[PDB]
């Protein structure tokens, strides 16, 4: 069997989670302030995380088991021109979100996801969010299980047929 | 623990489960802001050793036999419900430098540069320096790695 990646309260909130950088990377994405008038509404590049227990079983069945815990992990953008040419490349980190699946935990969210924001990286918690200010966007647009896939390549590639 | 697999000549043999390695930034040059062609298209993500990763949490330095990943992919769209950007599409391929003082003992940096036919070649092609590392000497701001591009690193080395 495997670990259990991430920690919760006594009422069910994750703790922040610390050494994500070292769970299984599955893609990144980046909306710079520049291209949305001066103000994205989540800035700017986002590097996505998933635990490894969970990338085990999803390996395994294409599925997102009981237990997943998804870290996105925001930055500003720090250039635009590199020796390797235009476009944009990371500065500072910002901000993570993350989401966790949990039948148990969360058994009356849409697709048992809680979604967590972080007001900080020294923060002890997140403050788990409304199905309007986060699942909504990810039911109606995300291609598998409320998790936008289609900007994953590892977890396309990484699904057996 | 290593984590290159090689020939005789000291030549790496095509990395497997370099996915699984430590993720240490991701950055774009994208072809319509290229002349339509890219150098490298289009999104890069960067890959380090677990045991490299390690030692680097300790030292802030490169040991011998640390291997980077550089994996390419396609700009698959420049929109999506978060906004306008660039968002990932499909794999187009890798390439791969090696630390290694005592192999490379006359390479810039004991760095040998890997490029990669396809997928499914077996084994890299090792680089001249000119093709290469001539950019990274010059450009990189650490030991021939762009760690200006990877946030990871910095926040992970003993500052
Ligand atoms: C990325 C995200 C992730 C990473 C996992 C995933 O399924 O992609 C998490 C844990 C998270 N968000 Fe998010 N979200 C949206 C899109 C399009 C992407 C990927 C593309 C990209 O990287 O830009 C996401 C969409 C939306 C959205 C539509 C406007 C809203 C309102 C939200 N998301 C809201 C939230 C959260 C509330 C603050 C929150 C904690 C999220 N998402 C977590
Ligand atoms: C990224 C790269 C990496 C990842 C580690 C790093 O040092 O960033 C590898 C293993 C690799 N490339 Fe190089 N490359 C260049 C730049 C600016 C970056 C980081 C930011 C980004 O993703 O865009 C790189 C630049 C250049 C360059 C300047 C004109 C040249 C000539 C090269 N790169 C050449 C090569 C290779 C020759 C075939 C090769 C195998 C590389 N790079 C590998």
């Amino acid at each position: 069997k495997g670990l259990n990646y991430g920690s919760f309260t006594k009422e069910h909130v994750l703790l922040t989670p610390k050494g994500y950088r070292e769970w299984v990377f599955i893609g990144a994405s980046v909306t710079p302030n520049e291209l949305n008038d001066d103000k994205a509404a989540f800035p700017e590049f986002h590097n996505v995380y998933i635990d490894p227990t969970s990338w085990g079983h999803w390996k395994k069945t294409g599925e997102f088991r009981d237990g997943t815990v998804i870290v996105k992990e925001l930055a500003g953008v720090g250039s635009k021109a590199s020796p390797s040419g235009n476009g944009y490349f990371p500065g500072e980190f910002n901000g993570i979100q993350a989401m966790v699946k949990d039948s148990k935990r969360y058994p009356e969210r849409p697709g048992n996801w809680a979604f967590f924001g972080f007001e900080s990286y020294e923060a002890k918690q997140g403050i788990i969010q409304t199905d309007e200010t986060c699942a909504a966007c990810h039911k109606e647009h995300a291609a598998h299980d409320m998790v936008f896939t289609q900007f994953y390549p590892v977890l396309r590639a990484g699904k057996p047929s």
